[PDB]
């Protein structure tokens, strides 16, 4: 239940997600903090029966960077865990793969990390 | 879709996926070929209008490792691209995050790569 | 050299490095509290003539986790860039590979990130 | 020592390394099939007392992509393990960080993998 809702990364990106009872993640990712042409479908999965020993809840999701307005020919996956409580966060690593020719495939995939919180960053 | 169908990685895993018209990926991932207790839901996204310059098709998907037989409290995301043709492949990089305590979060995420082909490996 | 000297990550590790004139990094990495038994040799390379247009200085280094007190049969590489100024930092992503059997090689490599600053975290 | 010597990746890059008695890696990396302009210093570390249970030998090294001829303002770290025997290999994953502005730091780091063998590929 703690996953469903709006999350903000450290750079101002926004995503809104619904965590389904059986493990589905569905929602929208906005690469800005207020822009229509910047909204993309996201889908993912999470552990719907996490451990109760204080461990985080494992999850992942994907955004393909095509919407009705733009197509970057690329897709980002986020892999991480949800941690609940007063300082709730989703801590993630991500991979962003661009469609490339075979010659350029070696440089097709960027890697980074995002920390999502329930409140916007300053 | 050249994407819709069954794919095998180089280690004995398989997945079956349907690529929807507007960019959905839906299917099942089987970590051990010939073992239905190792089948898990997969969901993801792909570029439904890739570039016309011979570039690959960017995609990503997630598997949370919970089914009726197992809960590993973990999730893997695969990020990559599909290349069509006689030697069709999905070339990926993946991130496997386990739910952990805060103290153990530094070692929560494994990284690797998978190459999927339409035919089983050796 | 803005790189030469002592750096602290976000979690209580320290390293001291000398940046040589032509691009060598040499020094010691201490994973712990100020625990001498957690000190390890580090070696790496950096760009000794970075672009002077506000770009960071690319660098990388390796620690093999063997010293006189410990052998974890593993090694971490950090890849990142140095950013100078009042809020100087070395922003990195790392890969930690453990020696494994072939059967376990798929889970041999952890991935994460470290931000190093010239002052200790709170 | 089985690490010392010449290794070839899957794409026609070459490196020559000396594994020192107490864990040093020193050598040269050539990204091409031949050419002094494409040769760069490498330095790293390896586990000089690996397990004897059939496990690989953990290692890592860095190449900063500056030599007397070229400067790409970037550096690659390889993290992996050496496996000896009739099919000796060094199995790695790598991170390539480019110096960037702060605005572009999110896309500073590429990730991939290399498999090195003692004999050239195709």
């Amino acid at each position: 239940a703690g996953i469903t809702g709006t999350w903000y990364n450290q750079l101002g990106s926004t995503f809104i997600v619904t965590a389904g009872a059986d493990g589905a993640l569905t929602g929208t990712y906005e690469s800005a903090v207020g822009n229509a042409e910047s909204r993309y479908v996201l889908t993912g999965r999470y552990d719907s029966a996490p451990a109760t020993d204080g461990s985080g809840t494992a999850l992942g999701w994907t955004v393909a960077w095509k919407n009705n307005y733009r197509n970057a020919h690329s897709a980002t996956t986020w892999s991480g865990q949800y941690v609940g409580g007063a300082e709730a966060r989703i801590n993630t690593q991500w991979l962003l793969t661009s469609g490339t020719t075979e010659a350029n495939a070696w440089k097709s995939t960027l890697v980074g990390h995002d920390t999502f919180t329930k409140v916007k960053p300053s």
